[PDB]
């Protein structure tokens, strides 16, 4: 964009990663949970990357600061995530150093660009501190102990008449995927803008909340295998899922090491891919797949084109959506009517992470970013394993980072990541 906007961008998330790291050497060294990186080792991967990316083209047989067999601590392929609070890695002040040498190398790098210059990698970089961000925020959740974060800012009301209902989202073509003409920094796995018949379908108008959640448990939803997949069902056994993680036996939840009240009209948090696929049967509906979840989002029957964002090309404010992690928790339902998508399904962008049924795929035509290795390892059938697209952003995403297009993904079994279920139907 311009040189400065890139430079911002860049320095509020190094803020945001500094914040989430300003505490003592040994909570940074600690291993909040085998899931989860120490924080420290977040920190280090950080600096790295964006040497990588934005000094050295990334290209490994370029020199960086760090020994190779020392960089190569940070390679997140080499090294699964229980076993990093074991490795040898920088310490807290060196890793501080490392990441600033860096960006002061980075900052002047921008400066030097000539005029028109390819900056994609820059927004690139922005975009991958913020997704580490919300991976140490993760960990901070999981950390047992008296809390290290406050409770969170304040969020608006919800309202009611939201909760359960649907929105017909009428079927035919649509724009899937976007090009970089008009979105200059999404990834890889979002392009090309293609397009794709969508049956006619219904959607959650909000997404499913903690009361309707309670519903579902003390139906005995997790009692009653009709529910659930083979494989959702035998995780449930092996892992033994009685309610969504962090709800307590008496009632109430620990968020961020705070003990509290669930409140009941939040969406509900923190549940498998095979919790909300059996949540989803149970209820009558079924989950969406990410191509209608994208058309519900981005698509305007009434012109015929997608919007920058469910509400239209206004940059995302506080009034539109609950994103940027202050609030370290979603919105109670119904809470950002003027964020509404087309079709008028609401909190799309932000609160939770949305699964969906549909496998990490390439749209066609796909071609890799110049950190090839970000999406295609993860493809159906590649061999890294099991996958589920989740849309939409959670209260953790930064919003310069968040397009309706952008996709994340996880194995179905994991719930410490902010993610959440919106509901879908077929129509007949
Ligand atoms: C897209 N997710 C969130 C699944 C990625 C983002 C990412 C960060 N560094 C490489 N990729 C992840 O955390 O592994
Ligand atoms: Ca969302
Ligand atoms: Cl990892
Ligand atoms: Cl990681
Ligand atoms: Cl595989
Ligand atoms: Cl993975
Ligand atoms: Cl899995
Ligand atoms: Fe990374
Ligand atoms: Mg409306």
């Amino acid at each position: 964009p311009h040189r400065a906007e890139l430079a911002r961008q860049l320095i509020d998330a190094r803020n945001r990663t500094l914040r989430l790291v300003d505490f003592d050497d040994a909570e940074l060294r600690r291993q909040y949970d085998p899931l989860m990186s120490p924080l420290v080792w977040d920190l280090a991967h950080i600096g790295q990357q964006e040497e990588l990316w934005l000094l050295r083209g990334g290209d490994p047989r370029r020199p960086g600061l760090l020994e190779p067999a020392v960089e190569q601590l940070y390679d997140a392929f080499v090294h699964p995530r229980a076993s990093r609070v074991h490795l040898p890695l920088l310490s807290p002040a060196q890793a501080r150093r490392f990441c600033a040498t860096v960006r002061s190398a980075v900052l002047d790098a921008l400066d030097r660009l000539p005029e028109d210059a390819d900056t994609f990698a820059f927004g690139m970089v922005v975009s991958h501190e913020h997704q580490h961000d919300e991976t140490m925020l993760q960990a901070l959740n999981l950390r047992s102990g008296e809390p290290l974060l406050g409770s969170g800012t304040a969020l608006p009301p919800g309202r009611p008449g939201v909760a359960g209902t649907s929105v017909l989202v009428p079927g035919g073509p649509f724009v899937l995927g976007v090009d970089l003409a008009d979105e200059p920094y999404a990834l890889d796995n979002e392009r090309p803008a293609h397009v794709v018949d969508v049956p006619a379908f219904r959607i959650g108008r909000v997404p499913v909340t903690n009361a309707e959640w309670r519903a579902f448990i003390d139906d005995g939803g997790y009692r009653q295998r009709r529910w659930w997949s083979d494989a959702g069902w035998a995780y449930r056994c092996e892992a033994g899922l009685t309610a969504p993680q962090f709800w307590n036996p008496d009632g109430t939840r620990t968020r961020f090491g705070h003990v509290e009240d669930i409140p009941p009209d939040e969406p509900v948090q923190h549940v498998t891919y095979f919790e909300a696929e059996a949540y989803a049967a149970w209820a009558g509906a079924r989950l969406p797949t990410e191509i209608e979840w994208e058309k519900a989002c981005a698509w305007d029957p009434a012109t015929g084109r997608r919007r920058r964002y469910p509400w239209g090309d206004a940059a995302p404010t506080a009034a539109l959506a609950n994103l940027g992690g202050d609030a370290l928790r979603p919105a109670p339902v119904g809470a950002y009517p003027a964020g509404a998508s087309a079709c008028g399904a609401e909190q799309m962008l932000g609160d939770v992470w949305e699964w969906t049924s549909s496998p990490l795929r390439p749209w066609p035509g796909f071609t890799p970013m110049i950190y090839q290795r970000y999406s295609q390892p993860f493809f159906e059938g590649a061999g890294s394993g099991d996958y589920r697209v989740l849309r939409g952003g959670s209260w953790a995403v930064a919003a310069d980072i968040l397009r309706p297009s952008f996709r994340n993904w996880d194995h179905p079994i994991r719930r410490q990541i902010f993610a959440g279920v919106r509901l879908a139907w077929d129509v007949d």
